């Protein structure tokens, strides 16, 4: 039986408004309803991985876990297995795999991150799920933002609280948060984010929505233009939202935008906004396609509809050499040369290197690079041709190029880190130097770049 090199991912986000699910939610888990939907001709396929996202779940966790089974049973005659459940207040993840992913799925890791402080703790926040399928890591995040129009700044403040302290994945990985973690990182939920109109334009942007002309929507959706300005979620992908807007509906309907003021909301407006969304980052030139992203019109028990999305997701095989792992491949190197690190930093400590990948043994501390100052006011750090050369513990060529090699950037005088990022090893050419370059952040926030040439050795 061979190892999969790709796997279909269902993300699924839902804000249940506090009340019970209809008895019928299989067109949630068969992408049907308005976007990007699924193919008729698949709704027999199981995909391989579910992941399910509420908030305002208003049932415990044995309840919901017998209505997705039994939807998945129905759609599909597959009994999946439950990788991991983990909740916090109303927001919950579910993972569930197909029986023959049992013994290719290792290392689950469940947590959760509080938001806010006195008044604004007590119900957002978010939950997440990370697991290893074969060589290849996997991290969900479902979160449940600050509500409110003029609260974008509040929302973009949740996203780092949760990208810091959410706390999935290897730990050996230490300057790395979530952001860096994983091969495919999935972020989705009640991200609240709103259709930024005057108040007194809800009636034309109901109109609008009728006639399926979403453009002059999209072009005020917070998420959207905070996301353009670099004030969140840099460096994640979002499929383009083809499906009207999911919040605020009145229940049992989809025919009315209930958006006016009302002492429920807190005497606010919720104008008619796209608050359920998927967003990814996957490591560079790993294969990710979405393949649907939409939203249901078939259950309205909620104010807000089910969106979904599907993902084809590239994954590896759990490779074993006579030689590694528990030794390295001497047939086998990575070389760094002409490198330098460009960072925002206005202090002045020496820097080093960190280079962390599960194709070395352990990770490797570079020596410290040479400051010099930038033509426009920036911190230069050069590390020249002063790389260590990194000892992969396999060389097939098969497994290296498959790899990649995550770069912090530390302060000799904290050993706290200044930027993270990602390279390939996905290379045009072996034995040849050629241009790599990644961005840097911590936080999640742009600090710098770091930009050379690699050289990649592998035993062909
Ligand atoms: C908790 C945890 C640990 C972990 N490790 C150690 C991977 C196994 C592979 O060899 C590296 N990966 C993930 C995704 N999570
Ligand atoms: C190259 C590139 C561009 C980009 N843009 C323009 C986002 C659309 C959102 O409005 C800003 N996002 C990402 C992740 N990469």
């Amino acid at each position: 039986q061979p190892e999969p090199d790709m796997i279909t991912i269902f993300i699924g986000t839902w804000n249940m408004g506090n009340a019970p699910p209809p008895k019928k939610i299989t067109s949630w888990f068969l992408s049907k309803g308005q976007g990007k939907t699924r193919d008729d001709s698949a709704d027999y396929i199981p995909h391989d991985i579910y992941v399910i996202g509420t908030q305002e779940d208003p049932l415990s966790e044995k309840e919901w876990l017998e209505i997705l089974k039994h939807s998945l049973q129905e759609i599909t005659s597959v009994t999946f297995k439950t990788v991991a459940i983990h909740t916090l207040w109303n927001i919950r993840i579910v993972v569930l795999a197909k029986p023959e992913h049992e013994n290719r799925i290792s290392h689950i890791c469940t947590d959760n991150v509080k938001t806010g402080i006195a008044n604004t703790l007590g119900n957002k926040g978010a939950v997440g799920v990370s697991f290893m399928f074969n060589g290849t890591s996997l991290g969900f995040v479902n979160s449940h933002l600050t509500s409110g129009s003029e609260k974008k700044l509040r929302r973009n403040q949740n996203y780092m609280n949760i990208l810091r302290f959410l706390a999935l994945g290897d730990k050996k990985l230490s300057p790395f948060n979530i952001t860096h973690r994983f091969t495919h990182l999935f972020w989705f939920g009640d991200l609240n984010y709103r259709v930024d109109l005057p108040t007194w334009e809800a009636e034309t942007i109901i109109q609008k929505i009728k006639q399926q002309q979403y453009a002059d929507l999209l072009s005020h959706d917070q998420l959207l233009t905070e996301r353009r300005e670099q004030k969140v979620f840099l460096h994640f992908e979002e499929e383009e939202i083809t499906f009207a807007p999911t919040y605020r509906f009145e229940r049992l309907t989809r025919d009315k935008y209930a958006y006016t003021k009302q002492k429920a909301t807190g005497m606010k407006y919720n104008l008619p906004s796209w608050c359920d969304r998927v967003l990814w980052k996957s490591y560079p030139l790993v294969h990710v396609v979405c393949q649907s992203y939409g939203s249901t019109s078939d259950i309205m028990t909620s104010d807000h509809s089910p969106v979904f999305a599907t993902f084809e997701a590239g994954v590896t095989s759990q490779f074993v050499s006579k030689n590694g792992p528990g030794t390295v491949d001497s047939q086998g190197q990575i070389e760094f040369l002409r490198c330098y690190a460009t960072l925002k930093t206005k202090s002045q400590t020496k820097f080093y290197l960190e280079f962390h990948s599960s194709c070395l043994e352990s990770f490797v501390k570079s020596q410290e690079g040479e400051n010099e100052e930038g033509s426009e006011g920036e911190l230069v750090v050069k590390f020249g041709e002063t790389l260590p050369k990194l000892k992969p513990i396999i060389s097939d060529p098969e497994y290296l190029l498959d790899q990649h090699i995550l770069i912090s950037i530390k302060s000799s005088d904290s050993d706290e880190s200044y930027g993270e990022g990602c390279i390939a090893l996905r290379l045009e050419a072996t034995e040849t130097q050629l241009p790599i370059y990644t961005p840097l952040t911590h936080h999640g926030e742009l600090t710098g770049h770091f930009q050379g040439e690699i050289k990649l050795q592998t035993s062909q």
